[PDB]
């Protein structure tokens, strides 16, 4: 195979120095192939919880990398490109969250897990796809202020019947931007096909799906739903980790959906970042020890 020469000393690389390689769901899958662990953001998380290796490299973006070294701060953790960002956290700021608590005085700051760790200092708790409702449910308020995503906050509003207060202003994912009509269409084509869409999606395409839920969650219906066809609504490097799991199914897409961030990586800069260790993921010590808390807490409000 043409890409022999990179595979093969990434694999050694990584053994010779101690890594661990910990990847997340929406990363090529050239390099799903090479990770050690493949997963969501609350996978990765919980992963991050009880790691054992000295040294990390991590393939998604810099939030969860950031979240990753924080539960470690001891451990050297590497990316291959600094720059791997998710836009929607980064239009949420401290400035607007203080605005917001101030407004909204006993509302509970939750953040989704793409966010800016300096954003994380200041939440209640942070949460993913798949644990929001849980999280909000235990919370001892009925209003909560949540973001930086609109539609899982909405999403959450309407599970737990709470009032969900989102910020920023029309924080969203436009990789999760499918139109309903996708749905209407592969119901014609494929009319016993079972259709499972993230919560980040917008309400009339959750409303239509058989499914919703985090792509961790995606990855175990068919354990449990017989369908022969599946239908994606997220991000097409999903696809990939749900034919390897179950060879057997047929996994269409829903719309073709990239998140070029998740893109940045690649063979030849993961093997550039195994030669040369870097970029090690620093965090000021004042911002590890307050974003932990919220950290932490997600955890203690699932079990
Ligand atoms: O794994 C996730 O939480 C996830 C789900 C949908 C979209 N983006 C992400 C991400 O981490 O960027
Ligand atoms: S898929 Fe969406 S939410 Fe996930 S990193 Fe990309 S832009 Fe951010
Ligand atoms: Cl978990
Ligand atoms: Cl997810």
């Amino acid at each position: 195979h043409h890409h022999h020469h990179m595979v093969d000393e990434i694999l050694k690389l990584k053994k010779e120095k101690g890594y661990i390689i910990l990847a997340h769901n929406f990363q090529i899958p050239e390099l799903q192939d090479i990770a050690d662990f493949v997963g969501d953001s609350l996978q990765l998380a919980r992963k991050a919880m009880e790691l054992s290796e000295k040294k990390i490299l991590f393939l998604g973006v810099d939030f969860m990398a950031e979240l990753v070294k924080i539960l470690n701060p001891d451990k050297k953790v590497i990316v291959p490109d600094r720059s791997a960002t998710c836009p929607m956290a980064n239009r949420l700021t401290p400035e607007i969250i203080r605005e917001y608590r101030e407004k909204f005085p006993d509302a509970p700051v939750v953040l989704y897990v793409n966010s800016t760790s300096e954003c994380k200092t200041l939440a209640d708790v942070i949460c993913t796809s798949a644990n929001a409702v849980e999280v909000v449910k235990k919370l001892d308020s009925s209003v909560v202020i949540f973001g930086p995503d609109r539609n899982l906050g909405e999403y959450v509003a309407e599970k737990t019947g709470k009032k969900v207060i989102t910020i920023p202003e029309n924080g969203h994912c436009p990789v999760h931007q499918f139109n309903a009509e996708s749905i209407d269409a592969v119901r014609k084509k494929y009319p016993d096909a079972k259709v499972i869409v993230h919560p980040e999606c917008p309400k009339p395409v959750r409303d239509k799906a058989d499914y919703v839920g985090s792509t961790g969650q995606m990855e175990k219906i068919p354990e449990r739903d017989p369908s022969r066809i599946f239908v994606i609504g997220t991000e097409i490097g999903m696809i990939h980790k749900l034919k390897k799991k179950f060879p057997d199914r047929e996994f269409v897409p829903l719309e073709m959906a990239v998140c070029v961030n998740m893109k940045k990586n690649t063979l030849e800069n993961t093997l550039h970042a195994l030669q040369t260790e870097s970029f090690e993921v620093i965090l000021p010590k004042e911002v590890i020890e307050k974003a932990k808390k919220p950290i932490l807490r997600m955890f203690e409000l699932m079990g």
